[PDB]
């Protein structure tokens, strides 16, 4: 498992959770020196429970897979919440039986159902620890258009800042004070996948991607990555989706 403290969260315990997040999936392979994620992993160990605790010390404990970094449902109290999609479904079987009654969300988790869920997109809510510790609080408690908010913010802080260092600065940066994403932080969301996918074509292609991928950077320009040289490979991302998930 993998756990952190908001109550007396800072920027450096904040990238050691980070850092424990990433060395809690497994790898069997580097591509380009990023940890290449697992084609599948069957049973519970799919499943890794993260351990989050809000400023006043309660605490969720939340169900990743360990395959893509999607977060499957969370244990509040004594009942369990599962995103309604067959993945979560699945994930359900093994993680939180002990639970005395299963929930599941009215929506799956995908970025676009959820911002249809809380009624707004994520370039308008703010992300950041403050950020993070009210929406383990209001997961606490089943209010289902809340909760799609507060999911926007914790899959943000977690499972994307795992996925890149760039997420986990921006984060970092919003340790006492929140702000909505820029937009090079959405981009990075929203290419995950395909970056993923063309870092490993790749490799058998003279590090020279098939298809270029449109980034929006730090200055808020949209640029193209080409090939394994470029910064977003050697320096920010840290985990690649299997392409047998693509
Ligand atoms: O059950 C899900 C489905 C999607 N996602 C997130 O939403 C993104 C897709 O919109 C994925 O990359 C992942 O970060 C989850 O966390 N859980
Ligand atoms: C590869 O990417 C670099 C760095 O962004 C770029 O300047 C260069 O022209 C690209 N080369 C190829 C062969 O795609």
């Amino acid at each position: 498992d993998v756990s952190f403290r908001l109550s007396g969260a800072d920027p450096s315990s904040y990238g050691m959770f980070i850092k424990d997040l990433r060395n809690a999936l497994p790898h069997t392979e580097k591509v380009y020196n990023i940890p290449l994620l697992l084609p599948s992993v069957s049973g519970a160990g799919r499943y890794l429970l993260m351990h989050l605790f809000n400023y006043d010390g309660n605490t969720i404990t939340v169900a990743v897979d360990v395959t893509n970094v999607y977060i499957m449902g969370y244990l509040a109290l004594t009942t369990s919440y599962f995103f309604n999609e067959p993945a979560a479904d699945l994930a359900s079987q093994y993680v939180f039986r002990s639970a005395r009654r299963k929930i599941t969300l009215p929506y799956s988790g995908n970025y676009e159902r959820l911002q249809i869920a809380a009624g707004k997109p994520r370039e308008k809510i703010p992300i950041g620890l403050p950020a993070l510790d009210t929406a383990i609080s209001t997961l606490l408690h089943y209010d289902s258009t809340a909760a799609a908010g507060a999911l926007l913010v914790l899959i943000q802080t977690t499972a994307e800042a795992a996925r890149f260092k760039y997420i986990e600065q921006q984060i970092q940066e919003r340790a006492y004070r929140d702000e909505v994403p820029s937009s090079a932080t959405i981009s990075l969301e929203n290419s995950w996948s395909g970056l993923s996918k063309q870092i490993q074509l790749a490799q058998g292609n003279n590090g020279v991607f098939r298809t270029p991928t449109v980034l929006v950077d730090s200055k808020g320009n949209r640029v193209q990555i080409t090939n394994v040289t470029s910064n977003v490979v050697t320096s920010n991302i840290q985990l690649l989706l299997n392409t047998k998930n693509i």
